[PDB]
């Protein structure tokens, strides 16, 4: 069915971390195969790689994996295959990876660096767990139940070993973990292995014979096996090491070991005359062992040359100087130090006369200097004749180069003697080992470090034999060059086994390798897993060929191994690269209680009451996305990984902790009887069982054997004697864990809590699906240690019930048998008096203990949480699609968004936002303010978040979702909505209190999610099928428009009306903005596809046109505010923009609207009947502003006063338009004006700005004529069409003028007006006076200005008439302008207002200062120098287009002949937008900022979400697109 | 020295690069668009069997003008 799990990549080609379950691996979930299907009728699961957009890995990309293509290619570890990635700027690419059988698996990614070479990210490793089955039933691989047994100790036949099944059968364990069945060597150890390739001749004669035992077990017990797997040595006897010698490190494969070898044998041959040359042979002094060493000190010391292992040979080089004086000789460096500098003087000769394999060891003398190199070193500092003192020099070099050789022998030896006369004295003086049997041959005085014969070569060899060293890296192997453990004698040997050389490959160990591979696949061929004892010691190249060779041979390899790396990175990347399926844990490692409930508890799970995941505001919601449209399309049968909700977003992928196999006793720890007492061993081993794990047990430790079994030495069978000890309480606890298996799954599924409470450690299992659970009390025996009563236990909203309880008595010693292994004789007495109190009215379950229940006893509960039942995650997980049908663009904003002043709007000021304690308020009183919140809490799993806390103390929040939308309730489609949040959170306040929050969060997530991928669908393709990235910025269009109370756009009805930005521009008259409404109307309304709410807008503005001017106060309709000159061109070109993109669109001009002031710039006639009276057409209004403009306007602000604006000055309210025809610019404003979007009035009383304008932009704007020179180009091929009717325009005196020859006008001198020339000998053809100037390469920001010196200031605005009326631009002119802003006026985030190298430049935004600076004081630095984001959209939008005209290497041959923009303008593209990624990924806004201060430093005055701010940068997608995405 | 298109004006000393495709069997053929007549050379880098970086000598071609 559905078997696909989604893993999204980083921009760097690195897997993104869903939740955060610590340091793990990426693991896919063990489940069986649907209903009656093999390995190859279908993939077993499909890794979904999601790549970002645009990212750097896209260029060039190819994802490489070594996953095979189809089930009939084998596995191989190096062999990748190619899988394209499909490049876009605005959509994602997904590439699937379809397995077909478990194992290791890799991918990387190779890309083309921004250098244009080849690069290569890391190998991310997945692992897909093995299909576990024992004849046709599925075994959880957290259900395993493994008895480890050792074969030479369970009887000399098959059926001597089929009595130990049936008893391990009957104690329900579903697994046999196998001491390696094979021929053993000459100390009989099992794991010191004679021959690898034939079983034990005792027992077996053949595979077969061993083959159908595992079979029997199999179908008689259903019980599956596994052996250990010995990779790190072999047997020190063993015929074919005869043969083949190099399969170990010798003195011909490892030669640095020489040193050591003839150590060793100079103590075996030392222990043998050890009390003819000495005394103490045998005593128990501290001083015996002082005169053995002191017979070592001349014995053996002194008798090994004083070691030229490291030293040259001092008269041996002097020697062979005299020898070879007068052959290659004389040199000429003039770097040779002086005889005065000694050091230095040494290390240059050892750098430079040196034989290969210098310092290092290998041979006696390996060592030496090279003659004619150093004699003629020799010759160029001294003399050339030798007898001239060159036999003292020569020499007092030679012993200052033995320094650092001579203290590197002293640190050695100290260690070796040192390691010596503390490990004899343990061996041999009884402190806790009693062996001080006299120093014989079998037992000498030196642990055998090298195992010695003679091979069928004819030569002598001595391989040596692994161990541990004490506290050493396990990473390193001690038998390489790097370490010097077998020299130094820090090692722990083994005298069983013997070195196993494998190398860099099969290359330097040929027959190690076939014989090796050839005993992984026997084994493999019958049982179902391998056991790895050390794994951290086997390498890991050498590990991974043969686990890889095993799985070709069973697909279905189960792999455990005791790892216990340098840490658990280290422990997770074996996991990753080997495939081990599971990590062995020792309950008896912990030595207090303390230490017991911790492993316990790393174990057991995760918290009660933990958050689950959802997609929320971080994913991709195509709007082309398949839907289960009630959570219905999924079969028991199929076995098919759920998605997280309705919309079918995959599971995703995230790294789990390996998976765990919790050993209450492996085979090489003490006895509980041994390390803590026998009772013990009950409350021990239900604390095990019951961890969400699988789990295991040696045999012994359930028939509480009394002392840990020497595998060595004993040989004694295991007892008959049946249902011993805690044999019937396995049985109880196996069997329980096997009802659990059927239904618990991922790691979100099974919840636990641990108590510690002195010797009493308790454990509460609890599934989260349907809240059934098992409570454990467990009475721990350490030791004996007095009376210790547990206090009342209690639980919340939970119904117990009794299971079984248990205490395990000792009833003296054990038997003394010779022959048998028998336990200590155990009373298993039942308890009861367990009293369970349930209060019918708070719903609290009270447990009391009774008195009797000993140290070493047990009790199990069963316990249900009440108002969880088996129905309650599908209910939760329906239904919020078909809740989510009626609604609309306009609606979802109510259910999201809203911020709190607009909703004080609907509730005249009596809701607002939930006040979180200890917190604040969300961002939005909709779901985008919890979800905002909500994400870094389930990532975290923060319970302990105020928010959490909240909502666990009581259902205010719960209740606070539904009751918000009573005030939106006859909106569309929010009374279904309202109505499915009202049915979850009704069915959640039944739950338990703590598990509110991590419900609550599911239902708002789940709502949000269909929120948001209604809003996907409702919108254009463009849109509905991108990024996060875009699909946020697209989310910002529903923020924005919303109906209101307070104001609107209409002044008769309350209708949508896009507010400028929240929280600040949503209420009242600070809502509607003519100039910020129609700069955002192309990027929120036009490339979302709100079509008929951008005409409602035009409409709705074009009512109150005046002057020939659009307001920039719109209130709503009535009494509004002309005070701008920007809005007018900026609405005329927002129409351009409609009938361009709406098919259609012409349609608008002939739209009939109601102008509600008079033609002539009458008054406030809004009561008056002649505000309705006549009606204006579109296409009217168009030129009646082109003409108005034209024809020279004239009027004083109507209502003027300080009622309007109490700053403004007299003067400032007669703002005033014209033209000069001369050169056909739009001049107007004045010193007193703001009539541009650089709207700032000064304030301050204390630095005298109040009504001066801090950007007062004055004379021709370079937006105003770049929108004019657009307007005039739409209205010459409108009427060529047939569209306009207008080409006359009139002039103050009478003249007129074609539409055709204004644009000429234009066309003819607009950059020779603005253009600030690069060259000094062009500052006459385009107007410059050079005493005011700061750049040049610029185009002005003004035209005569009131004050020249702002004509030449750098000012982000000239790229509005660059994206508008490109025509108006040169393009080697353009570029390098643009190019200009790109290095200075750009900002991270928002674009800077104003160049900072002028002196003006207040970069700080601060609205509240009471200072007496002329700028900063009141915020008038607003647009002088402060980051505004829209500014960046237009720059991008224009520093591609000229960039892609004028730059060729931004520019590619595409199909069709057409040419597309290059990788390498992208890339530019896509950098400069990841400030913009972040920033809307990590603000609690859903949105981009207005504002910015200096460099990215946010300001907080500026309004968090502005409408331009991410409209102009949905202008950049919809270029791309609808240019070159076609 | 050779501008990449049109637009680009002439530089005697701004070289652009352009990779040449190594291969054992096959060779690697690199166009070179000349769109106004002038003086125009190019030369070649390329790894030393020293490791080092080595160029050669400047080859220099004229394309007459149109009279
Ligand atoms: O209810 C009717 C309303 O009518 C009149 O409104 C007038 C204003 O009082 C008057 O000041 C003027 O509005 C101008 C203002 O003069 C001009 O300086 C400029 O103001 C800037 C701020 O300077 C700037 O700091 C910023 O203000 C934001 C602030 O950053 C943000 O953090 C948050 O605090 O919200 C503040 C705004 O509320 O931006 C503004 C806006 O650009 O621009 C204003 C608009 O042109 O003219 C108004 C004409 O109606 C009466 O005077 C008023 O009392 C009445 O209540
Ligand atoms: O002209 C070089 C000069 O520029 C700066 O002065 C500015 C001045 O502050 C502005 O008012 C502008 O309109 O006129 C000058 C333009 O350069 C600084 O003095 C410094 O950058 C430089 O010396």
């Amino acid at each position: 069915a559905h078997r696909t799990l989604l893993l999204r990549l980083s921009d760097s080609g690195e897997p993104v971390t869903s939740c955060s379950y610590g340091q793990g691996v990426l693991t896919l979930p063990s489940l069986p195969l649907p209903q009656g299907k093999k390995l190859g009728d279908m993939p077993v699961y499909t890794v979904k790689l999601a790549i970002p957009a645009g990212s750097p890995v896209t260029r060039d990309g190819l994802i490489w994996t070594n996953c095979p293509p189809d089930f009939s290619t084998q596995f191989d570890r190096e062999k990748f295959y190619k899988k394209i990635i499909k490049t876009s700027f605005h959509e994602d690419d997904h590439i699937d990876l379809d397995i077909y059988v478990p194992g290791t698996y890799c991918f990387y990614l190779s890309f083309k660096n921004d250098k244009d070479e080849l690069e290569t990210t890391r190998k991310f490793y997945f692992v897909v767990l093995p299909i576990l089955s024992v004849n046709d039933k599925f075994i959880p691989l957290n259900s395993i139940a493994m008895q480890s047994v050792v074969s030479k100790w369970m009887g000399p036949t098959i059926k001597d070993w089929e009595k130990v099944f049936a008893r391990v059968a009957s104690k329900k364990y579903n697994m046999i973990h196998f001491t390696p069945l094979q021929h053993r060597g000459e100390s009989n150890s099992p794991y010191s292995i004679y021959d690898q390739l034939e079983f034990d001749p005792t027992v077996f004669k053949s595979e077969k014979e061993v083959a159908d035992m595992v079979e029997r077990l199999r179908t008689e017990h259903n019980i599956l096996s596994l052996t250990d797997i010995v990779f790190n040595h072999t047997a020190n006897n063993s015929q074919w090491l005869l043969d083949h010698p190099e399969a170990g490190y010798n003195h011909k494969t490892s030669p640095h070991l020489i040193s050591a070898i003839e150590l060793d044998k100079k103590l075996l041959d030392f222990s043998e005359q050890m009390e003819a040359l000495g005394y103490p042979v045998d005593l128990k002094t501290v001083d015996d062992l002082i005169k053995v060493m002191d017979g070592i000190k001349e014995h053996v010391i002194g008798e090994l040359k004083l070691w030229e292992f490291y030293v040259v040979d001092v008269k041996q080089t002097v020697s062979e100087l005299r020898e070879k004086w007068g052959n290659s000789k004389s040199w000429s460096d003039d770097n040779i130090p002086s005889k005065d500098d000694s050091t230095n003087l040494a290390q240059f000769v050892r750098d430079n006369a040196t034989e290969p394999g210098f310092g290092s060891l290998g041979e006696r003398g390996s060592n030496k200097i090279n003659i004619d190199k150093f004699a003629a070193i020799l010759k160029k500092l001294h003399s050339e004749d030798y007898n001239n003192g060159i036999e003292e020099l020569a020499t007092k070099i030679l012993n200052d180069i033995n320094l650092p050789f001579y203290k590197e022998y002293d640190d050695d030896i100290n260690e070796v003697l040192e390691q010596l006369f503390n490990r004899i004295k343990y061996l041999r003086i009884d402190d806790h080992g009693p062996k001080q049997g006299p120093i014989t041959k079998k037992l000498p005085l030196s642990e055998p470090y090298f195992t010695r014969f003679k091979a069928k070569d004819g030569e002598e060899y001595a391989l040596a034999n692994n161990g541990a060293i004490w506290d050493g890296n396990p990473l390193v192997d001690f038998a390489s060059s790097q370490s010097k453990a077998y020299l130094r004698r820090e090692v722990i040997v083994w005298g069983d086994c013997v070195k196993l050389r494998y190398g860099k490959g099969p290359s330097d160990s040929p027959y190690l390798w076939e014989r090796m591979s050839k005993y992984v696949e026997m084994n493999a061929r019958i049982f179902n897993g391998f056991r790895i004892d050390n794994c951290h010691s086997t390498p890991l190249h050498v590990g991974q060929y043969f686990l890889d060779v095993a799985r070709r041979v069973n697909p279905n390899l189960y792999v455990v191994a005791e790892l216990f790396s340098g840490s658990e990175a280290m422990d997770c990347l074996f996991v990753e690269r080997l495939g081990i399926s599971s990590l062995i844990r020792e309950a008896m490692q912990a030595w207090s209680e303390e230490e017991l409930s911790r492993l316990v508890h790393r174990h057991g799970g995760r918290p009660i009451g933990s958050y689950k995941f959802v997609p929320l505001d971080d994913f991709p919601y195509p709007a082309d996305v398949k839907i289960d449209e009630e959570y219905c399309a999924y079969n028991p049968d199929d076995h098919s990984v759920k998605c997280v909700s309705e919309i079918m977003i995959p599971k995703t992928l995230t790294a789990t902790p390996p998976h765990a196999l919790f050993m209450d006793c492996t085979h090489d720890n003490e006895t509980p009887n041994q390390k803590r007492t026998v009772e013990d061993t009950l409350p021990n081993a239900a604390l095990v069982a019951f961890c969400s794990s699988a789990i295991g047990s040696v045999y012994g430790y359930d028939e509480v054997f009394p002392q840990l079994l020497d595998l060595v030495q004993e040989k004694r069978t295991y007892s008959c004697a049946e249902n011993t000890g805690i044999s019937k309480v396995k049985t109880l606890l196996n069997n329980m864990r096997e009802e659990i298996a059927s239904e618990a799954v991922d790691i979100e599924d099974s919840e636990m809590h641990v108590h510690h409470d002195g010797q009493y450690i308790t454990f509460h299992r609890t599934n989260a699906k349907n809240g059934k659970g098992w409570y454990l009390v467990a009475r721990t025996k350490f030791h004996s240690s007095g009376d210790q009563m547990l206090p009342r236990i209690k639980l919340s909203q939970t119904k117990a019930t009794f299971k079984a309880a248990f205490s395990l008595e000792r009833t003296g010693d054990a038997p003394i048998s010779d022959e048998i292994i028998e336990g200590i004789p155990t009373k298993l007495r039942e308890l009861t008096g367990f009293d369970i109190g349930f209060d019918e009215n708070t719903k609290e379950t009270s447990i009391l203990l009774p008195q009797d229940f000993p140290q070493g006893s047990i009790v199990i509960f069963e316990t249900q949480q009440l108002g969880i039942d088996d129905s309650l995650d599908h209910f939760i997980r329906s239904g919020a699609i078909k809740a989510t049908e009626k609604l609309s663009l306009e609606s979802i904003n109510y259910v999201l968004y809203r911020a709190e002043q607009e909703e004080y709007d609907y509730s005249e000021g009596r809701s607002g936002a939930y006040d979180i304690p200890d917190y604040g308020k969300p961002v939005y009183c909709g779901l985008q303010g919890w979800v905002s919140i909500l994400r870094k809490i389930i990532f975290y799993n923060d319970l302990a978040h105020p928010l959490s806390n909240n909502l666990r103390n009581g259902h205010w929040a719960v209740d606070y979702v539904v009751n918000r939308l009573d005030l939106y309730k006859d909106k569309e489609g929010v009374a279904e909505v309202q109505e499915w949040l009202r049915s979850r959170m009704e069915r959640i306040k039944q739950l338990p209190s703590y598990l509110v929050p991590s419900f609550f969060a599911l239902v708002v997530g789940i709502m949000y999610g269909c929120c948001r991928l209604r809003a996907m669908q409702l919108m254009s393709d463009n849109v509905g099928k991108s990024t996060v990235f875009v699909q946020s910025l697209a989310m910002t269009s529903i923020q924005m428009v919303s109906a209101m109370k307070s104001t609107s756009i209409l002044p008769d009805q309350n209708i949508a009306a896009m507010a400028a930005g929240l929280p600040h521009f949503s209420t009242n008259y600070m809502r509607c903005w003519g100039r910020d409404v129609f700069i955002s109307l192309r990027g929120l309304l036009l490339t979302t596809g709100r079509y008929e709410e951008a005409k409602e807008h035009i409409l709705a503005f074009a009512k109150t046109l005046k002057h020939g001017l659009i307001p920039n106060l719109l209130d709503a309709g009535r009494n509004p505010r002309y005070n701008a000159r920007d809005a007018a061109w900026f609405f005329v070109q927002a129409i351009q923009d409609y009938v361009t993109i709406v098919p259609g669109g012409v349609s608008l001009l002939q739209e009939k609207v109601t102008r509600r002031f008079p033609l002539d710039d009458e008054y406030i006639p809004y009561d008056d009947p002649k505000a309705f009276s006549y009606s204006s057409t579109i296409e009217e209004i168009i030129y009646e502003i082109l003409n108005r403009h034209a024809g020279g306007i004239k009027y004083r602000e109507a209502n003027a006063g300080p009622n309007l604006d109490r700053v403004m000055k007299d003067e400032g309210f007669n703002v005033e338009v014209n033209v000069d025809w001369e050169t056909g610019l739009i001049h107007g404003g004045s010193q007193f004006n703001c009539g541009t979007w650089m709207d700032k009035m000064g304030e301050s009383e204390k630095a005298n700005s109040v009504g001066v304008p801090g950007t007062p932009r004055d004379g021709a704007a370079v937006e105003i004529n770049g929108l004019l020179k657009s307007c005039l180009r739409f209205v010459l091929q409108l009427s060529k069409d047939g569209k306009f009717k207008y080409t006359e325009v009139t002039k103050p005196d009478g003249s007129k003028i074609s539409l055709s020859s204004w644009n000429d006008l234009l066309q003819e001198n607009f950059e020779r007006c603005f253009y600030v020339p690069k060259n000094k000998e062009d500052d006459n053809k385009f107007e410059i006076d050079a005493t005011i100037i700061n750049r040049r390469g610029i185009y002005k920001d003004l035209y005569r200005s009131g004050k020249p010196y702002e004509d030449y200031q750098f000012r982000p605005n000239f790229t509005i008439a660059m994206v508008v009326a490109p025509e108006l631009f040169t393009p080697d002119y353009a570029a390098g302008a643009i190019e200009l802003a790109d290095q200075v006026l750009r900002g991270p985030v928002g674009m800077r207002t104003l160049d900072p190298s002028d002196y003006n430049y207040r970069p700080y935004y601060n609205n509240g200062e009471d200072s007496d600076d002329f700028a900063t004081s009141k915020g008038r630095n607003y647009h002088q120098g402060p980051e505004w984001v829209w500014c960046y959209g237009y720059f991008i939008r224009a520093y591609h287009y000229f960039n892609f005209l004028t730059n060729p290497k931004c520019q590619v041959e595409g199909s069709a002949k057409k040419l597309k923009p290059s990788s390498y303008l992208y890339r530019k593209l896509y950098s400069r937008l990841l400030k913009h990624r972040e920033w809307i990924e990590n603000s609690p806004w859903a949105g981009l900022a207005e504002l910015t201060n200096k460099d990215g430093e946010v300001c907080n005055d500026s309004s968090p979400t502005q409408a331009w701010s991410t409209g102009c940068l949905l202008d950049l997608f919809y270029d791309l697109w609808i240019s070159y995405e076609e």
